[PDB]
């Protein structure tokens, strides 16, 4: 039977959906669209067999999940579609509410670690559905990336990019999410969790030559502009090798502790 | 905005999804998996603004939908796919054997979910065809068929999901080969069972299957709802 596999609903992954339609891949999959939080714990219980895993939450399932290698969710500097928009410093925060995006739990987690690190705040925290209206908040995805390039200047709110904040704390890149096959499928199912990782390391090389293509094609489709979405694609970095497992070892052993994994979990990667 | 495009989940559209994926046309629409019955009454409720149409539905409500010429599903001989080992998701086959076997009985539908009970189509008829006989080859044995054909509900996107629709099938001609292969790997069917089966089916919609659909319109019109002269109207 075919894998079931998940699949982010959100803008950063739809230049990775071009490639897995291109490419024919979709007809090998049995593919489940929704946003990383609920992908996350789908393929925690058992309900997806391969799929993207917001980092946090992969963490904590270290121990019975597989990780793809070489492609992930990152960047490198600026990510575009992780931010806090807010109306006020960041450094005056200390006492206010502060509203997470419930779809978030990576971005979330670190808007955190750099709010109480880098600006010296203890908010008081909530988490509600993304919205930037109704909600000074951390956005991801489509909402965050629509805060970025115009709810922000619209409005003239503050929009700060969390891969960029993390960058001038750390000068390292950073992963939101990485591909990961539960345990339990990757041992009944060698041969196919393989030929699944190989399909998207394929469809994901075909959305970096053809980024034109899918920028042109969404743009029919989304509120921003062929020329936004195509700096969005290209912003965002897909690689997941010894640069990028160096962000991961380093935002695990900062966190670790207060999030419920050693600071010192192991990343089991497929092996080839 | 995106159009909310119906596609038939059997494997008689499994190459046309193919195509639809290979060329990219996915992303352009809002696609909805189902059986042929539920399709066709999503678009004809609204539900849904483009898709397949099993034929009786299609004339029964002739002149509410816009058919797309050059692509529908049927056959000229053999279809394999709709045979008599009646089936709820059939609404065109259905009939085409009730039509057949009685002009060369006692009725009753039910889910073409077989092990019970008949007439059957999609994957189940091809499970069971693999006595069997074929309503395509008996239509062929005694008078092509057109089982299904893509409408819009009666501007631009409609004009370029129809090319996108094209487009599709015409790669998934050349590259059947592919789509049996790839299917094989999951299906019951071996990859020259899948091969031979999605080369038998028929995806033309031109003069000689629009002829073959006044043909069955004449022979069952009166007794199945619509004018035995209703009129096709396919997008300009």
């Amino acid at each position: 039977t075919r894998p079931r596999v998940g699949h982010i609903q959100f803008l950063n992954c739809l230049p990775l959906y071009w490639g897995l339609a291109r490419t024919g891949t979709l007809l090998d999959f049995e593919l489940t669209k929704d946003t990383p939080e609920k992908l996350s714990e789908q393929l925690v219980r058992g309900d997806l067999d391969i799929g993207p895993v917001t980092l946090v939450e992969f963490l904590k399932n270290a121990d019975d999940l597989v990780a793809f290698p070489d492609i992930a969710v990152g960047c490198d500097g600026p990510v575009m579609s992780c931010v806090i928009v807010s109306q006020v410093p960041l450094d005056r925060l200390d006492g206010a509410r502060v509203a997470l995006g419930s779809t978030s739990r990576t971005s979330v987690r670190l808007a955190q670690l750099l709010l109480s690190e880098r600006f010296g705040v203890q908010p008081d925290y909530y988490t509600c559905p993304p919205d930037l209206s109704l909600m000074a908040a951390v956005l991801i995805g489509d909402a965050a990336l629509r805060a970025n390039m115009i709810d922000g200047p619209r409005y003239g709110l503050d929009v700060h990019d969390l891969g960029a904040l993390w960058k001038e704390w750390t000068g390292l890149p950073f992963v939101f999410a990485v591909w990961a096959a539960r345990r339990d499928y990757a041992e009944r199912e060698p041969v196919i969790t393989r030929k699944v990782h190989e399909a998207f390391l394929a469809s994901r090389n075909l959305s970096l030559e053809e980024v034109e293509k899918v920028a042109e094609q969404a743009a029919r489709w989304e509120a921003f502009d062929e020329d936004t979405l195509a700096k969005y694609f290209t912003t965002l970095d897909f690689r997941f090798g010894a640069p990028q497992l160096e962000a991961v070892t380093e935002f695990a052993r900062r966190v670790g502790p207060t999030t419920g994994f050693p600071a010192d979990v192991k990343v089991e990667l497929l092996k080839p």
